[PDB]
């Protein structure tokens, strides 16, 4: 009645960590991305699989799902997540070398805001509201058309492993987050979005000037900062990323500085919503 061609050829490893590995693969002559999970991070595969079994997200700024595969091995279970492949790689990767102009900077950040607002919004008929819980530049991929997409729903929570410590909001670091209020999780994503917006804005040229790529808080915490390192910076001293003087000569960067400030309020309920961020970004330039 029909052949079901399941063979995926793994061609090149494009990422390896404690999570496991990501591979460029081939299925029926087309590139796919294959995430192979470590034993240590099986729950990330289960959570993303459970979410996609609940709602088949389809959005230009969400990494495109293809498949979740569990295969029985002699002494172990093998877990793969198969997605669209974005050959330009992560935003983290891309910003290291590349500088941006006004149009490319805005296109990047508005595409991220678009993906994030899609996750956050409940649609009746539709989708549950979704918070990401690990938004960062390594979890955003660059597409050839200049838009980005959001990746890795292994920590996501639906309404109707913990986050990367460098990007944790103050209420996560001081353990005051209202864990029974779904809006709490959206506001944690907004904080992290503001940090990503800062990372990208630094790489936008104005008046012949650009900042070097740096991760958020590069100047105040070590590599692999501890919870305590982050809590002292963000909660106790209430530091925020630096806005360089040169941004205030450029109307786009002046507007982006204002926006990122309104993602970083200590009071989570004062932060902008993803929908409000989108509207603000459509009115810039
Ligand atoms: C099991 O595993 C994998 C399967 C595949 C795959 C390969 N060929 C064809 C298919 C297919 C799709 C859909 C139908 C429909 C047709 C309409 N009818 C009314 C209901 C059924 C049938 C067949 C699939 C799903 C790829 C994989 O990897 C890319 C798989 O591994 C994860
Ligand atoms: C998993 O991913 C991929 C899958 C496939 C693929 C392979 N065989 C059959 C199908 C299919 C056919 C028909 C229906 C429907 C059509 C309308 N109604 C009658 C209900 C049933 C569904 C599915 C697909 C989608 C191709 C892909 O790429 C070209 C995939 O992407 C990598
Ligand atoms: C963040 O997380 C996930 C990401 C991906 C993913 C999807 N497309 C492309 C990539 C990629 C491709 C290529 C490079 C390099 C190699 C060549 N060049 C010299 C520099 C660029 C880097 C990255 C990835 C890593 C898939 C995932 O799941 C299957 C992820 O997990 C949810």
């Amino acid at each position: 009645q029909r052949t079901v061609a399941r063979d995926i050829t793994l061609l090149e490893c494009v990422g390896k960590g404690r999570y496991g590995e990501v591979w460029r693969g081939s299925w029926q002559g087309e590139n796919v991305a294959v995430k192979i999970f470590s034993s240590r991070d099986e729950k990330s595969w289960f959570r993303e699989t459970e979410l996609y079994n609940t709602v088949m997200l389809r959005h230009e700024n969400i990494l495109g799902f293809i498949a979740s595969d569990m295969t029985s091995r002699h002494s172990s279970t093998q877990l793969w997540l198969i997605t669209h492949y974005h050959e330009m790689g992560s935003l983290y990767d891309y910003l290291q070398l590349t500088t941006l102009d006004t149009v490319s900077c805005l296109r990047i950040v508005l595409s991220i805001a678009s993906g994030l607002a899609h996750l956050h919004i409940e649609i009746f008929g539709g989708k549950p509201a979704i918070a990401h819980r690990d938004l960062k530049s390594k979890n955003i991929l660059v597409k050839k058309n200049g838009q980005c997409c959001i990746a890795d729903l292994g920590l996501a929570v639906m309404h109707s492993r913990v986050g990367t410590k460098r990007y944790m909001a103050p209420e996560v670091l001081d353990e005051t987050i209202q864990v029974d209020c779904f809006d709490s999780y959206k506001r944690v994503d907004i904080w992290a979005f503001g940090l990503v917006l800062w990372e990208v804005a630094r790489r936008m040229v104005s008046n012949g000037i650009v900042e070097d790529y740096k991760p958020p808080f590069y100047d105040v915490v070590p590599n692999d900062p501890s919870f305590e390192d982050m809590r002292k910076v963000v909660c106790v001293d209430q530091q925020r990323p630096n806005i360089p003087n040169r941004w205030f000569s450029d109307p786009t960067l002046t507007s982006l500085a204002k926006l990122m400030k309104e993602c970083w309020y200590q009071n989570p309920s004062a932060r902008l919503t993803a929908l409000r961020i989108k509207k603000t970004l459509t009115k810039i330039d």
